[PDB]
């Protein structure tokens, strides 16, 4: 039951999607507001550290989400040669090389690798209850080496 349905986007389409994250940045936190919020996350945008996620142009930021909101996540894999995933868990860091993160509350399978001048992306919806979550990549070693961030749902 992970989201394993992918579409393909050209680079100008990727840039257009990254700009549609509806959060507001303060330091290394992104704060969302409203009834429906749009999170747009990318795996290793050009020039950012490997391995990492970027959301609203920040590396692995803490996401602050209002209670009761509908969360629409768009995940784009921009990293040549790797098929990163985006998975939400309540299991905490530090993560092992093969992390134990079940149950996965929402998230993706492994993404397509970039090819033919295009990039794979997907959309999924999430209706969380209040608490702390983490977003992680499942490729062995990546979470252990820093590819994760925190989500606080009020
Ligand atoms: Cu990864």
């Amino acid at each position: 039951a992970l989201d394993t349905t992918w579409k393909e986007a050209t680079l100008p389409q990727v840039k257009a999607m990254l700009q549609k994250d509806t959060g507001k940045v303060s330091g290394d936190t992104v704060t969302y507001s409203g009834k429906t919020v749009h999170v747009v996350a990318a795996a290793v945008l050009p020039g950012f550290p490997f391995p990492s996620f970027e959301v609203h142009g920040k590396k692995n930021p803490t996401l602050d989400i209002p209670g009761g909101a509908t969360v629409d996540v768009t995940f784009i894999n921009t990293n040549k040669g790797f098929g990163h995933s985006f998975d939400i868990t309540q299991k905490v860091p530090p993560y092992a090389v093969m992390p134990v993160i079940d149950p996965i509350v929402a998230g993706t399978g492994f993404s397509p690798v970039p090819k033919d001048g295009k990039f794979g992306y997907t959309n999924f919806t999430w209706h969380p209850t209040a608490g702390t979550y983490y977003y992680v990549c499942q490729i062995p070693g990546h979470a252990a080496t820093g590819m994760f961030g925190k989500i606080i749902v009020k």
